[PDB]
Parts: C-alpha cells; structure tokens; sequence
C-alpha cells in the first residue's frame, strides 16, 4: 500500500529542566523507588481535577465515569506503565507542562540535591515527573483530554522530547506513563516489589489502584 505520513513535532526542553534531567540521569541516588509514589501522586491530582470539574458539569464524565489508576508490568516489553483516567492533557497542555516552560521549583531543587538533599524531596519541588528518569531510559505519556485528541510524547532526553498524535490504543480519557526500564531496574516489574512500594510510599491516595499481573507471556 502506499507509504503512511505522520506528522512529529520536536521541542527543546527548558534549560533548567533538561539540567535536571542530566543530574537524575547521570548521578547515583539511593531511593529511586520514590518514582512511583511520584507518577501515583501526579495521577491522583488528574483524577482530582476531574472529579470536582464533574461536579459542577457532569458531562465531563462522558468519556468516562470511572476514576482510578492501573499499574501494568510487561516483563516482555520491561516497561511498568501508569494508566490513570484523570483530566488528561490537551497538546497545549502537554507541550507546557512537560518541557518547554520553565518550572518554578528546578533552579532551588538542583542546588537543593547537590547540597545532597534525598531525591525524595523532588515531588514538594513541583518537579516530579522527572523522577521517572531515576529508572526509565526513554519515557511515553499518552494523553487524552475532553478538549483535544489523544496525543503521544515521548523522551529519552538529550534536551528534546516529541509529540506527535497517537496512532496507538485510544482511551476514553486520562494518561498513561510507559516507562522504558533501565536493564539493572527491573525489580520494579516484580509484583512483590510493586506492592512493597504502593503500601510504603502511595497509601494516600483517594482512588482505586489495580496491579495486574502478568500469568502467560
């Protein structure tokens, strides 16, 4: 059949964010488990803020009235993804909040870490999301809002990151973070260590968290 066309658009990082993402990657930290209660904690707030939009407009709900977050190992693939069915992010969004505009927290949070303050700290920085770099060598979010159409981003920094509208599974709406693991973190595929994490780290959290787990493949 003819060849297919996809349009792609490539954006540089924020300087102090594509900093950032240079020292997580770069240097050693203990604690990297902290990701998960991070990208857990970014869920909930999503699934927050279309919670109350509902409540004022019920619609919101059309694509969707359950809220809650599935975590998926894929020891085949070693990728942990985190499926959430919250706001989602509209390709505005997407582009701001995850790259090309600076973050109020990354210049007092990089002098914070080499000063040697825990990575456990990154989430009250605002910065979080990044921490999913402290395991993942190449992250996804696939993303889906009321408002636009379901787009896929995609870095394994460098100071760039795509966005391109996705070809893959559509979802009603929410976000789903794939993370490409690191070949020494695979720990965080083991169901055992996932559970361990989630009852440390995410007993917060307001909504209803699923492992599945895999039995064939």
């Amino acid at each position: 059949q003819p060849m297919e066309e996809e349009e792609v658009e490539t954006f540089a990082f924020q300087a102090e964010i594509a900093q950032l993402m240079s020292l997580i990657i770069n240097t050693f930290y203990s604690n990297k488990e902290i990701f998960l209660r991070e990208l857990i904690s970014n869920s909930s707030d999503a699934l927050d803020k279309i919670r109350y939009e509902s409540l004022t407009d019920p619609s919101k709900l059309d694509s969707g009235k359950e809220l809650h977050i599935n975590l998926i190992p894929n020891k085949q693939d070693r990728t942990l993804t985190i499926v959430d069915t919250g706001i989602g992010m509209t390709k505005a969004d997407l582009i701001n909040n995850l790259g090309t505009i600076a973050k109020s927290g990354t210049k007092a949070f990089m002098e914070a870490l080499q000063a040697g303050a825990d990575i456990s700290m990154i989430g009250q920085f605002g910065v979080g999301f990044y921490s999913a770099y402290l395991v993942a060598e190449k992250v996804t979010v696939i993303t889906k809002h009321n408002d636009d159409e379901q787009y896929a981003w995609e870095s394994s920094a460098g100071g760039s990151f795509t966005v391109r509208t996705d070809t893959g599974e559509p979802m009603g709406r929410g976000t789903k973070v794939i993370l490409h693991l690191k070949e020494d973190q695979t720990e965080y595929l083991e169901e055992r260590r996932i559970k361990e994490i989630v009852k440390k780290h995410s007993q917060f959290i307001g909504y209803p968290i699923t492992l599945f787990v895999e039995k064939e493949r």
